[PDB]
C-alpha cells in the first residue's frame, strides 16, 4: 500500500490496539502484567498512565532466515485510522540502509506518531522508550538513550531475559539499521503474529496471502 519511514522503539507501554472497541477483531491485543503474564482483562490501565499493564515481551522480532523476519509495530497511515490498522500485518521491503533488500512482516500493535507518509515505529527492546518511560515503571528501566535506546550489543545483557532476543536482534538480523526506508504491503496475518497478540482482524481474509 505504499512507502514509508521505520524508527524503533520499546517503552513497554500497553499498546493501543490491546483496548476494546478500537477494531473489528475477534479480541483486542493482549498486555501483560509487569512479570509478563498475559492479562486477558482488556481494561487493566496501562503503566503508563499509572496503571500495570505493558507490553508482552513475546511483541519482540526474530529472524527465521537471512532475508526474513517476523515482528510487531506502531503504525500511522495515510488514509487510515486506529480502525484500519489495529492487528493488521504488513510485508516491509527495506528501501535503504544495511537491510535494504531484507522483508519483515509485522502486526501493527498500536498508533505511531506521524512521520513521513506511512511510519512504522519498529517494536525493539532497547530501541528506545521516548516520550512515556513504561519500562521504569515496568522493572526499573531499560539502558539506552530517550531515542534509539541502546548503541552496543552488549548493554542486552543485563536487559530482562526475556526481552534479550528482541534486543540482540537488532544488531544481528537487523544489522543495527538507523530508521531505514521501505516499501510495503498489507497482507494476511501470519498465525506466527498472531499466537502472540491473540488479536486477529476480522477482514483479514481481505489481503493476500504472504508467500516468503
Amino acid at each position: 500500500s505504499g512507502s514509508g519511514q521505520s524508527t524503533r522503539y520499546w517503552d513497554c507501554c500497553k499498546p493501543s490496539c490491546s483496548w476494546s472497541g478500537k477494531a473489528p477483531v475477534n479480541r483486542p491485543v493482549l498486555a501483560c502484567d509487569a512479570n509478563n503474564n498475559p492479562l486477558s482483562d482488556a481494561s487493566v490501565k496501562s503503566g503508563c498512565d499509572g496503571g500495570s499493564a505493558y507490553t508482552c515481551a513475546n511483541n519482540s522480532p526474530w529472524a527465521v532466515n537471512d532475508q526474513l523476519s517476523y515482528g510487531f509495530a506502531a503504525t500511522k497511515l495515510s488514509g487510515g485510522t486506529e480502525s484500519s490498522w489495529c492487528c493488521a500485518c504488513y510485508a516491509l521491503t527495506f528501501t535503504s540502509g544495511p537491510v535494504a533488500g531484507k522483508t519483515l512482516v509485522v502486526q501493527s500493535t498500536s498508533t505511531g506518531g506521524d512521520l513521513g507518509s506511512n511510519h512504522f515505529d519498529i517494536n525493539m527492546p532497547g530501541g528506545g522508550v521516548g516520550l512515556f518511560d513504561g519500562c521504569k515503571r515496568q522493572f526499573g528501566g531499560l539502558p539506552g538513550a530517550q531515542y534509539g535506546g541502546i548503541s552496543s550489543r552488549s548493554q542486552c545483557d543485563s536487559f530482562p531475559a526475556a526481552l534479550k532476543p528482541g534486543c540482540q536482534w537488532r544488531f544481528d538480523w537487523f544489522q543495527n539499521a538507523d530508521n531505514p526506508n521501505f516499501t510495503f504491503k498489507q497482507v494476511q496475518c501470519p498465525s506466527e503474529l498472531t499466537s502472540r497478540t491473540g488479536c486477529k482482524r476480522n477482514d483479514d481474509s481481505q489481503f493476500p496471502v504472504f508467500t516468503p
